[PDB]
């Protein structure tokens, strides 16, 4: 069995870099963050360009959904998060405290908190109604290149260029685990069902991790990932697959059990640095870089 995923869609509008891409939890949306300083709304089916974003006064490396999908949340090289409200395009909250550029963000399933990672080494956790910082953790030695909670949001996973990946206890800020100690962890975000990890490394690599065993289950490899921080995901909407970015301008996919490519999606002119499934339906979206600043919407029936 291996997808078919197909290019139905290349959504243009972004003036430098895309950054980010991410599925609406309703799966209407598409949302895009762009070194340009602005957000993109998009139609997930149909890729139709709804609103543009705008506030923050440098480029956005990430942007993330309330599980009602009604609220953004940015991370910006102004060392702000914004919450907007995705209806007004209003920005409702302005989160202050990182105090170098903040790079990766996402809220809990909840939805009552924001967690951040920043290049000033840190892991931030906000109250989403008051903007507050609840808790600040010393979380690494190196910026931070990934920050996700777990399906019921009681664990925050983060990953570093310092080489560590760890799991915290959201409720307490407490470590519970190193699970990495080295090439920098690009990237890193729990299984759907909690129990595994995925993690990229800057060496060609993206491993499967049993988060209770602290054992590599799984291997990943093909793809060029030497530099970038790339979003990697679990397609679970058809077959159980691994989906990546890459630095050769292509989409990866691979079984999930079997760890064979059974799919490269060929049509990017940059760096592949963002992908995102959608919630319910056998969609892919992609982002690349600026010699591209497209993003593209594919379509598989299995
Ligand atoms: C501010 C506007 N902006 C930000 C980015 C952006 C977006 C993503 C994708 N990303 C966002 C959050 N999570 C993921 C996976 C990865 C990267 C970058 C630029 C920084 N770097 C590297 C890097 C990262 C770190 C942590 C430390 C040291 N270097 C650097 C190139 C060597 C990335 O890899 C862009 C753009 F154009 F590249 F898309 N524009």
């Amino acid at each position: 069995v291996k997808p078919n995923y197909a290019l139905k869609f290349t959504l243009a509008g972004h003036t430098k870099a895309v950054s980010s891409v991410k599925f609406s939890p309703n799966g209407e949306w598409l949302a895009s963050s762009s070194a340009d300083k602005l957000i993109k709304i998009w139609g997930a089916y149909d890729g139709k360009f709804e609103k543009t974003i705008s506030g923050h006064k440098l480029g956005i490396s990430d942007v993330a959904w309330s599980s009602d999908s009604n609220l953004l949340v940015s991370a910006s090289d102004d060392k702000t998060l914004k919450i907007w409200d995705v209806s007004s395009g209003k920005c409702l909250k302005t989160l202050k405290g990182h105090s170098n550029y903040v790079f990766c963000c996402n809220f809990n399933p909840q939805s009552n908190l924001i967690v951040s990672g920043s290049f000033d080494e840190s892991v931030r956790i906000w109250d989403v109604k008051t903007g507050k910082c609840l808790k600040t953790l010393p979380a690494h030695s190196d910026p931070v290149s990934a920050v996700h909670f777990n399906r019921d949001g009681s664990l925050i996973v983060s990953s570093s260029y310092d080489g560590l990946c760890r799991i915290w206890d959201t409720a307490s800020g407490q470590c519970l685990k190193t699970l990495i100690d080295n090439p920098p962890v690009s990237f890193v975000k729990f299984s759907p069902n909690g129990k595994y990890i995925l993690a990229a490394t800057l060496d060609n690599t993206l491993k499967l991790w049993d988060y209770s065993k602290g054992k590599c289950l799984k291997t990943y490899t093909g793809h060029k990932n030497e530099k970038y921080c790339i979003f990697a995901n679990f397609s679970v909407t058809g077959g159980k697959w691994i989906v990546s970015g890459s630095e050769d301008n292509l989409v990866y996919i691979w079984n999930l059990q079997t760890k064979e490519i059974v799919q490269k999606l060929q049509g990017h002119t940059d760096v592949v640095i963002s992908t995102a499934c959608h919630p319910t339906e056998n969609i892919i979206a992609s982002a690349a870089l600026e010699n591209d600043k497209t993003i593209k919407l594919w379509k598989s029936d299995c």
